[PDB]
């Protein structure tokens, strides 16, 4: 596959249109993950750049000899994932987040949440293990 | 609305089932913005924390003068956006991403995405006037 003939000027207009909303195109590289200007990443220099969600389900976390490269935002995956985001996270990594339907689960992880904090007994231990 | 009673430890047990994948528990501070030891966010002390998607649909035209981000973590939006992220996406900031199904204009957008780089001409001008 070749990405097909195209009109750059029609991109920045669709872009604009349906993606400045959340991304800048700001060149920080500080930005790359989330950034500070907008929600979502920096989309500048995002062609062939390795994917933020390559870390989701980090082999890393077990192990440092699980290095992992990553996926790629070559054309294909972009084209894919404008396509429709969603298939596109539970194609590549295995799954995504559609809620918990649950309120006594969800009020359970707000409890469990409460107690990541500078001030909390249990975050003060998970604070001192990465310190 | 108050937080009804739960269990944290079964809370700890559902977010390790549900949210470790893709979500630290670390207490980087720098990696509130997705950071890079996992694909979203830390949760580490994400309760009554502004939340990332404060920063969408930001007034730039006046930035200097309007933006105060104020979606707060609070028990309430945590539940409802845990129930489901798509739909608070939507009714908190006014619209989400659901992808673009026209080929051409997905093709359009990677035409102009490939100009954002440090070496096209047209990424040259971005990063000589955002620095
Ligand atoms: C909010 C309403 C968004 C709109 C509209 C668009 N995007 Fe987005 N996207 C958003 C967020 C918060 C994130 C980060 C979390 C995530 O799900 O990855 C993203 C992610 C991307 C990425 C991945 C970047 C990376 O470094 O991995 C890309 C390439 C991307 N988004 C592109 C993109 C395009 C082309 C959009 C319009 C056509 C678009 N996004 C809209 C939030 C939002
Ligand atoms: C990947 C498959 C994920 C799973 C499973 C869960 N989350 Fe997540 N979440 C993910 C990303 C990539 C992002 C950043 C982009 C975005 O849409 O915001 C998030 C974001 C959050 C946030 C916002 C944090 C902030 O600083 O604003 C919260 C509070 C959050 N996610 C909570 C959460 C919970 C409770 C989960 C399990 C029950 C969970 N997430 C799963 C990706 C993924």
């Amino acid at each position: 596959f070749v990405l097909p003939p195209g009109d750059k000027v029609k991109g920045e207009k669709l872009f604009k249109k349906h993606c400045k909303q959340c991304h800048s195109i700001a060149p920080d590289n500080s930005q790359t993950n989330s950034g500070f200007t907008s929600w979502g990443p920096t989309l500048f220099n995002v062609y062939n750049r390795t994917a933020g969600m390559s870390k989701g389900n980090s082999p890393f976390q077990t192990s440092p000899d699980l290095y992992t490269s990553g996926i790629i935002w070559n054309d294909v995956n972009l084209l894919k994932y404008m396509k429709n985001p969603q298939q596109f996270v539970e194609s590549h990594i295995g799954m995504n987040f559609k809620g918990l339907s649950n309120l006594q689960e969800r009020v359970d992880i707000v409890h469990y949440l409460k107690t990541l904090t500078y001030d909390d007994p249990y975050g003060k231990q998970i604070v001192e293990k990465y310190t």
